[PDB]
């Protein structure tokens, strides 16, 4: 079992990306399976576009500056292309690609991928941004801390015409998590401490919900939306993953891993749309069939974890089934 | 407590063939015992024949690739075959020896040691194949998928020639059993929520049943000695029973304390007589027929269940043994 | 006149392909003449695509497992391959590329001259195949006689997978051809006697056809054009028509004089007007439609007959070229 | 195309059996297939009994002294024996089994292949023999000249192995000698071959006197049909004779084709009459009747299937042709 150093879904949350010491794989969620895989080397970034055979690949350090674009299908090279330093984050929608280095942020066309704009920002070691995914309401935003209270201010940047639209005030601390909803409305934002949950209106900035997260400070992992901006998910090093309920404080609904997992695992989460399951099969605790909203945890000990949440009850989530990645 | 690489049933499901990073180990299903252990090193694949002191050694990486057989009675050692590639799979009856690779499946006459027959297929990632363990219809089926997802390529072992070809699924093939008397073949999809059940001679499809009302992947398929019942094992921690007399016919819950990062097998066995006055609490006629189903996951455990012939439901446990130890 | 190795039509039956102990020669069928030749050395098997300019050149033992593809047009070789034994027949279409062994088939796509798959066989000393000139069904067959003698497996070029096996004869397969978009499939046993045409798609018998009252066996069979007739040549110095709108429907019958040590094969083209002026002597309206049938005798002699198609019967003798001079 | 060395029919005319520079053949008649081969080397003799996968091999020179019995369907040695000379002639029936060489004649019983019987000979140079395969009739014949008493032919029983009468076959050496199925009849003919003789075996009477060509030309080889109607005889002269025994001058003759080698050893065999389609074949109608089939094979590699009217006679047609060699 080689490690793995790098987990995401798509941009839809029907898919997943994995990066191992020794390769990359892809996967699919409802039908599950493995589309694609090589064994090639260490790859720390491996970002999807919606399906559409379109990969961004960065070596372990192939180094760690270098970005290369590769079409799955065609098992060709759209381009190749580097940097003076290690990239940090690469995020894209249907029409623009951005690269994050520690100190610098590269705007690509994703059509004709020739350069379109350079950002120079104070230093974000964390590689922290938001990329909304749609060309309707297409922004990014990025942590503007001030260069040695107001240190967690935030850069609202407009991607479309390429000119920043207002500084959002965001919160005292640093900046340590942020997630852009599908259609690129809201925008949420989390301390390093992570007790704070914020969540802005990216085209007004008013600050719209607030939500506290646990009992005591601790780590936040990511944060992710639902398709609908009905839920947000926020993962933490708890152990345990919230839900809030954005259709409006204290977390909607909680998820509990297995006491048998290790704690010191990287947990990211994702919200899918509501299905209908059979409760004859399922003692949830009665009509045949009840929609639930499905939840799918991948954790960075290689693990898949599904989980449903009752819209209306809400509380503690069932776990129906869990695979292995890797296997 | 060492950590386990291989857990599967002999041909009959009286048996329990184990292999640890340590060494392997041969347990007992009704008179529970440890009949044989060696502390030799990691063993990857550990298949036995119909008792007969006969083992198969696979090495976890002895490598994965060398395959070594074994006769415990004697403590020799038979002979020794290497391969290019890492074995995926091996299953034995009591006419053909036959090893699986990613790309190459090989037949071996388990007499002579000779080889007899090498198919080149398409790979096969899973490392799935399933064998006819009676001698009378000897066949082998193996997924076909192309390089029309769910083709199965029923192979004759008897004279070495292909005899036909099912579609079985759309998607691809995820499990493949073959009853005791080789007359039947089960299949399930990737997705785990179809069985069906084909007429090796004919191909005609027989029987299909549901499954898995979400996305839970489907392990292991085993039929019963008589073919009576069918068990499918997924990663649900539920085991359904499907009788070949739609809906399952019964369900096996696993106890709620039991580690859930675990790989879960099953087999059924003839119906026994089991004694009231042994269980005062659970179960509480001093003595019933009640179909046996033994599971064992890989977290080193062994459950026992039993199923009435004529109500089904949710089936009681008798006992939870402990392997290792 | 050196001895020739090597007959066969093209994939349309419009060209002659042949090969000399001393060289090979590329003739043409309606207007009688000759494209091409070589004095390199003996060539053993000589094969054409659809024009094209491309050829496959084997050894006589170059040896018989080299195999050189050619282009006759730029006098350059494309590729050669080498194979551990000897090449018993080589089949093309406009997408693969297919050389058979004794107990292999190996497939090849001829535009990059890679390696796509090879097929593990039961052996067959005689060369058999049949393989469709259409890339839309590109199907191939070949027989799998066991290690149940007249199975063939229907092998699907385009994925590179088996799709079905149809057990065709009950005895030894002779003879196999396919049509020319691929559709249908014509098998013959070795006693001679009866021809069985199946769907590819299906696998159902679809025509029977009576032939061969005594011991004479078949050579080689080829469907027309259209397929409307299927034409099928043994060693009795006679090739019988069928039409597959039982007994044949027309027979022909070469000149006595001829040599009889004669290895004939024939193909049946497109319907064509033929001049009646032209021959007084014979077969005496200026101009009636007439389908041509040529067929080509080891001896070195090419021959076209002419069956009207609505009364069928013997069929009259127009002309007899000498190949070779 | 490799050198063939031997061909012989098996005891009821409906195998064939061959032996190459390089090894031997089996095929069949009626089903025509090739049953067995075997690419060992030079074999100079193979013989077999009623089907039942029994052989005898004797080797070009396993030397031409040496000889070796198989069971093909096994793939497995009964016994070699060796012998002082070489062998020259080898018959079977299913109760003996007779090596000859060139002065001395070996009998063994075929069952517990145990040594039975010694016959010395004078000198035999053409290695001549006929042996009835009937075990209720076995007889064994070879010829006996002197050290104008040329052609006395030896009658020997091989049932209580002693013989039983001698035969003033011919003023010369013989040339050819055949006995019936049933071991009733013997026909022999002398070296000129211009007279071909039928003595009863029973009584030694001579019964049938036959004439043979015009001038005098070498014998192959004679050989009776299985229901003792016809007689064949083949030539130097690329033609074969074929006289009725249902009783002088040759009832009906067979000409191979002109194209032909002259300088071909030709041996021939008569089988049951059966039924054959008028309609395909312009004899020149009813639609079948029965036709007589015979089969001869060319030492060149061929072979060629005749049919004789019982009434008509005269000169055969011929159907088809096949190639021994390759197929």
């Amino acid at each position: 079992s080689p490690t793995i150093n790098f987990i995401n879904f798509n941009q839809t949350g029907t898919c997943i990306s994995l990066g191992t010491s020794k390769g990359f794989k892809i996967f699919n969620c409802e039908p599950f399976g493995k589309f694609y895989s090589e064994d090639s080397g260490g790859y720390a970034i491996v970002e999807m576009l919606f399906s559409t055979s379109l990969l961004a690949l960065v070596g372990i350090g192939l180094s760690a500056a270098r970005l290369r674009i590769i079409n799955t299908k065609k098992h060709s090279i759209i381009c190749e292309v580097t940097f003076p330093t290690s990239i940090l984050s690469v995020k894209m929608n249907k029409s623009r690609l951005v690269v994050l280095l520690q100190e610098q942020i590269y705007i690509y066309d994703i059509n004709t991928m020739r350069l379109l704009h350079t950002i120079e920002t104070n230093p974000n070691p964390r590689g922290l941004m938001a990329m909304s995914p749609s060309v309707a309401n297409s922004y990014l935003v990025y942590p503007s801390p001030p260069k040695v209270i107001k240190n967690g201010d935030v850069i609202v940047f407009n991607l479309e015409t390429l000119q920043p639209t207002m500084v959002i005030e965001a919160h005292k601390g640093e900046i340590a998590a942020m997630a852009i909803s599908f259609d690129g409305t809201l925008m949420a934002t989390a301390s390093d401490k992570g007790t704070i949950i914020r969540v802005f209106d990216i085209e007004t900035g008013d600050k719209i919900y607030q939500f506290r997260r646990g009992t005591y400070a601790t780590r936040i992992y990511s944060i992710s939306f639902s398709e609908d901006s009905q839920y947000l998910a926020v993962t933490g090093s708890s152990k345990t993953v919230h839900i809030f309920k954005l259709g409006h404080s204290r977390h909607f609904a909680s998820l509990k891993l297995p006491v048998e997992t290790n704690s010191h695992v990287m947990t990211i989460s994702s919200i899918g749309s509501p299905i209908d399951i059979d409760t004859s099969e399922y003692p949830e605790l009665h009509e045949p069939v009840m929609k639930m909203v499905p939840i799918r945890v991948v954790s960075s000990d290689g693990y898949l974890y599904n989980f449903v949440m009752d819209p209306e009850r809400g509380g503690d989530c069932l776990i129906l089934s869990q695979y292995s990645i890797l296997m």
